[PDB]
């Protein structure tokens, strides 16, 4: 035996969400009692985590499990806040094959999932019965139904943002970065192809023939929807609790067929990782894996709401039965991991802008794109190291 039995193992759970903490603090809790390993759970919020940790794990202060979502893991790998662990490929088989992947960098995992995220199709049942069958029908439904001038709408959704219409860009064979076997390419950009245009060609059929506001953000979505006189949005499951409050009857279903195949959105993957600067891997991968048991991810479901991609879990009446939740992991299932590699965080700024000059009529997709791309390049090669 080498690594000696830890008094206590650390771990950081978000601070602005309370389910989210005491879950974390049970299971937490029954490791505790099964092994007699004090475990301390500290409330950090998800997004302060990676920084908080580049200052308290070289201090020698850190936690042992941290989390974030996925898309900045790349950034965490790259300056070595953490490192991979070491599980059989009987427990990745625990989860979503595409849940893992998110949780995949160079040719090493990082981590355990705990959550999945993508947009679907959120209605109002008092305004919409059977949903569309084809994009086509989602489409037209949007042109007959959209009146902009009485605040009413079909459809609407974040249309400027590259988030929201990615299953557009994915539709023609779209892709941000071309991929060859997990690894990403910073340098081959694949948002100015013909399948690109062709994306970004739907994205202007929102504006100029489904009458979008053309400089529409979240809250106009949102506000709108809340008032009762919007059908369907695009969105994710952050928006539920909401709309609900607003006294919405809320459905969910996966994104329409676009293009004679399954819509493909965006997922995102939270993950428990472990911190570069944890003295106990062995024993931090133990807890990791207790605190996304079948049991323990059952239960985070049930009092968070939020997702688990386990495979078991996806397939039980608590999500399949539940009207909405089915709806965001059945398109979930059909969707792709946010790309991870530190280049991705200069792509959101110019892919936006470019969504709003082509929305306001300033710049033809093609015009739009073009720079969109030279302004990516460019911020690539600039700070990054
Ligand atoms: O506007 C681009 C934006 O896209 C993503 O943000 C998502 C977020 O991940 C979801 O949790 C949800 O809130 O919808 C957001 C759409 O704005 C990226 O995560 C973000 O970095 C990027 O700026």
């Amino acid at each position: 035996k080498s690594e000696g039995k830890p008094d206590k193992l650390v771990v950081w759970e978000n601070a602005d969400d309370g389910v989210q903490l005491n879950n974390t603090k049970k299971w937490a809790g029954e490791f505790t009692k099964k092994t007699g390993i004090q475990v301390e759970v500290v409330p950090v919020a998800l997004l302060k985590q990676q920084e908080k940790l580049t200052l308290d794990g070289p201090a020698g202060k850190g936690a042992d499990l941290v989390t974030w979502p996925h898309d900045r893991l790349g950034e965490a790998v790259t300056k070595g806040l953490l490192q991979p662990i070491q599980v059989d490929n009987s427990v990745k088989n625990q989860f979503d094959d595409v849940a893992m992947k998110a949780l995949t960098y160079g040719g090493k995992l990082y981590g355990l999932p705990k959550a999945i995220e993508s947009v679907a199709l959120i209605y109002n049942k008092k305004l919409m019965g059977q949903v569309p069958a084809t994009y086509d029908e989602l489409f037209q439904y949007a042109k007959a139904n959209n009146k902009p001038d009485e605040q009413k709408y079909g459809v609407l959704f974040e249309a400027n943002n590259f988030y929201y219409t990615y299953f557009l860009f994915a539709a023609k064979g779209a892709a941000v970065f071309k991929e060859q076997d997990g690894t990403l390419d910073p340098n081959e950009i694949g948002l100015n192809s013909p399948e690109a245009v062709q994306g970004m060609n739907e994205v202007q059929k929102w504006f100029t023939e489904a009458r979008l506001p053309q400089s529409l953000k979240a809250d106009t979505v949102n506000g709108l929807f809340k008032s009762g006189k919007v059908a369907a949005v695009i969105n994710g499951p952050w928006a539920i609790k909401d709309y609900q409050a607003a006294g919405i009857n809320v459905g969910v279903a996966p994104l329409p067929k676009i293009d004679g195949k399954d819509a493909q959105t965006f997922i995102g993957v939270k993950g428990w990782y472990l911190s570069a600067y944890s003295k106990y891997p062995k024993y931090a991968t133990e807890l990791m894996q207790f605190l996304t048991s079948k049991e323990a991810l059952a239960s985070r479901f049930k009092e968070t709401g939020e997702i688990p991609p386990q495979k078991e879990l996806l397939n039980d009446p608590m999500i399949k039965n539940n009207p909405v939740v089915n709806g965001f992991a059945k398109q979930a299932s059909k969707g792709v991991p946010m790309p991870s590699i530190p280049e991705m965080g200069v792509v959101w700024e110019p892919i936006n802008n470019a969504h709003t000059f082509v929305a306001q009529g300033k710049q033809t997709p093609e015009q739009a794109l073009n720079d969109a791309v030279k302004i990516m390049k460019e911020k690539i090669q600039t700070m990054k190291q």
